[PDB]
């Protein structure tokens, strides 16, 4: 069972399109670099875990989740969260350089989708509130799914 | 490649621990067996399109989705939603009888999961609705996920 290891990089990107949830947490499976995505009004501890609790219920648990020095991933309320359900986390190296590199990808790939997609719907600036969780989950499935 | 046939059966079913939006929305892939779940607070055509937008984003686009003859699959509007994505549906046979059964019995197990899970954490009536979600989350990751 020489497979890849279970590891994800997780980040947020704000996106002004989605306001006002427009905070978009975005985890990339690098084992098989499916894609996870969530809005949130505002970048806190609590939406870094809620971000994660569907991930894992979307992808399963990973071995380890790396992530960069944001404070919601390095406060001591995600440090416990994360010890409850048996996943290791990594900030990488003290000026990482490279190395969140798919999740920096994604976060692009993303955005453009969005745009490109909201744009076809005719909205060409935020779209409504109310078309926006499916139109996030069409850019999902759109970069999930061939 | 003469695997499974990629076909859905939806359902909604109530959970009062859940409140205020107890209508829990389950599909469940019968290839996979995977599970997919989210909450909302009334039973219309919308909702169950927001639920599958989001099934859609995790599982992929369905050949088909079969459901029973509730209004909110029925209606003018979610079949526009369907062929919309190219998907097809079907209620079944006119008094079907069976061929509902792994949704009827993902239904059941689900929610038997989000008391034992709630009822783990302290809560023996409804869930604070600030726990909900990841309550929500983890009984589908306990459910997919071995």
């Amino acid at each position: 069972g020489l497979g890849p290891l279970q590891i994800w990089q997780t980040d947020f990107t704000l996106e002004p399109r989605m306001a006002p949830r427009s905070w978009l947490a975005v985890t990339v499976d690098t084992a098989s670099s499916a894609i996870v995505v969530t809005q949130h009004g505002r970048v806190t501890s609590v939406a870094a875990q809620h971000h994660w609790a569907t991930a894992i219920a979307v992808l399963g648990r990973p071995k380890a989740i790396k992530t960069d020095n944001g404070s919601c991933f390095t406060s001591k309320s995600t440090r416990e969260w994360l010890a409850r359900w048996g996943i290791a986390h990594t900030t990488g190296i003290p000026g990482n350089s490279q190395g969140q590199a798919m999740v920096e990808r994604a976060n692009r790939l993303l955005k453009d989708k969005i745009r490109v997609l909201a744009e076809g719907d005719g909205f060409m600036k935020r779209i409504p509130t109310s078309k926006q969780g499916e139109l996030l989950a069409k850019a999902m499935y759109a970069l999930n799914h061939f």
